[PDB]
């Protein structure tokens, strides 16, 4: 923590959601410092009207983000903060340009974003050996989502922390509300749980039987919007893409986490038919305005697909 990052965070102006480019479903953090991408979460809330509706102190936001950003892991290449801090992004962009808020209440968004900025926490790279080295080396068995679990305990320990309590606001049933929201959006970002729960989604809009106002189906879209947007990094500009590609690579093959170079195109294909595809087509079905992320994955495929067959 560094007393003078806060003090110049914090006395900075924000500015406008259309100057820092964070409703564009192709924004990139890649020109941004760490300044920069504070200032523009701090838009994010603002502009979703939670700083208002929730009575957030501008001191303690600016200590909770900076709290974030402090627990990722610089030293993995991809899973660290500004992972999160795309994935916040995405979820902000989908709200607003995407026209998702409409179809959620303020509490929801409020554990979405925090979700969104929080799900990775303390990530140590896809090849870690946390468990591993545990007295429950046999933990994932149990509790497949024990990581998730883990990026939760920490997400919980920064809102508890002092001075970062940007929940103080809400009342103690709102508080509960939120925090089972969040707990349910950050485990939802376990591909598994993804993947298990992904054919339910998929019928409903298929029968044309998807309804929000199901409390079922409304916790079942939460946890698609949380993949959708943690996943976005496959659906942006063929250049930035490429970038992002190279980090997942380096994170997956380099243990950049604390020959393939030549199968990438062909992984990447996979990635996008088997997981990716389906569910932005589900979300365009949904809301329209959301069809850019579709159109960018599908860009995507088309571009790793011309490479895979080898220019
Ligand atoms: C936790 C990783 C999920 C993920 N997010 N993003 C953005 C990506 C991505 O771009 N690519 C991959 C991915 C998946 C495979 S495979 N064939 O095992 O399904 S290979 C790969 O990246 C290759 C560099 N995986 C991901
Ligand atoms: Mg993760
Ligand atoms: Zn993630």
């Amino acid at each position: 923590e560094e007393t003078r990052e806060l003090q110049s965070l914090a006395a900075a102006v924000v500015p406008s959601a259309q100057t820092l480019k964070i409703t564009d479903f192709s924004f990139s953090d890649f020109e941004l410092s760490d300044l920069e991408t504070a200032l523009c979460t701090i838009r994010m809330f603002t502009d979703l009207n939670l700083v208002q509706n929730f009575q957030m102190k501008h001191e303690v936001l600016c200590r909770w983000i900076l709290s974030v950003k402090k627990n990722y892991r610089k030293n993995v290449a991809y899973h660290n903060w500004r992972h999160a801090f795309n994935t916040a992004q995405c979820m902000f962009a989908a709200l607003k340009a995407g026209k998702i808020q409409n179809k959620l209440t303020d509490l929801e968004i409020l554990a979405l974003l925090i979700a969104a900025l929080s799900h990775d926490l303390d990530h140590r790279g896809v090849n870690n050996s946390y468990i591993q080295r545990s007295e429950h080396p046999l933990a994932q068995l149990y509790c497949h989502s024990i990581m998730e679990h883990h990026h939760f305990d920490q997400c919980l320990m920064i809102l508890n922390s002092p001075g970062n309590q940007i929940l103080s606001g809400l009342s103690i049933e709102e508080y509960k509300t939120t925090l089972k929201i969040i707990k349910q959006a950050i485990l939802a970002t376990d591909l598994a749980l993804y993947i298990k729960r992904r054919g339910e989604f998929f019928e409903l809009i298929r029968k044309n039987q998807f309804n929000l106002e199901d409390p079922h189906q409304k916790e079942l879209f939460l946890a698609m919007l949380m993949t959708a947007c943690d996943l976005s990094a496959i659906t942006k500009p063929w250049p930035i893409q490429q970038r992002i590609a190279e980090l997942v690579a380096t994170e997956f093959f380099d243990q950049g986490d604390r020959e393939k170079k030549n199968k990438i195109p062909s992984m990447q294909v996979g990635f996008i038919d088997a997981i990716c595809l389906q569910l932005y087509e589900a979300l365009t079905h949904v809301s329209e305005d959301c069809f850019p992320l579709l159109d960018g994955c599908r860009k995507n495929r088309q571009k790793w697909q011309a490479l895979a067959e080898q220019q």
